[PDB]
RNA sequence: UUUAGAAGGAGAAGUCAUUUAAUAAGGCCACUGUUAAAAAGUGUACCGCCGGAUAGGCGG
């Protein structure tokens, strides 16, 4: 579904788009090719929020101070920055370093729309 | 109690060949360097005698 949505369409707009819209060129162009285009439309309109509910040994946990208390911080990182950093980085003269590690494999397996856009992302050279 | 905790980046290799940088030219004019200092520091040692004496002591 990720690959799915994010095709271009003949006005270039996303499937998401022309979904959002229940354009009359989507609904032509699936039902022609399905019945099932009302399910699939309101499948993909009504995601359910991913919620945390578990913690694992690969997550990095980190303990804060509270009033002498430590409160037990599990750190997740955020992809609509990296990808929103990543882009507007692309475009401007800040120095900035690209880091080039993840393969595609890799980036596929972490299951991100974004991150397999986005899988060797500009960043801050916050240096001294 | 720290985006915690962990990590072998690695082997090998012909860069070569050739070449007009030339032509020309006013750097000139003016100018107060200036007053005042103990070279000190005994620079330095000498010649014998006792002692197997390299050790360790002596007179002048």
């Amino acid at each position: 579904p990720q690959g799915f949505v994010a095709m271009e369409m003949s006005d270039g707009r996303t499937v998401m788009e022309h979904l959002q819209e229940d354009s009359a060129e989507l609904r032509h162009e699936m039902e022609e090719l399905t019945d099932k285009y009302d399910e699939i439309r309101d499948g993909i309109l009504n995601m359910p929020s991913m919620q945390p509910y578990r913690t694992n040994q690969f997550i990095k946990q980190v303990f804060f101070p509270v009033g002498g208390s430590y409160h037990l911080l599990s750190i997740l990182p955020s992809t609509v920055l990296n990808y929103e950093v990543s882009d507007r980085l692309y475009r401007s003269k800040i120095p900035k370093i690209r880091l080039r590690l993840l393969s595609s494999n890799a980036a596929s397996t972490t299951g991100s729309r974004l991150v397999s856009k986005n899988k060797w992302p500009l960043v801050f050279q916050a240096l001294p």
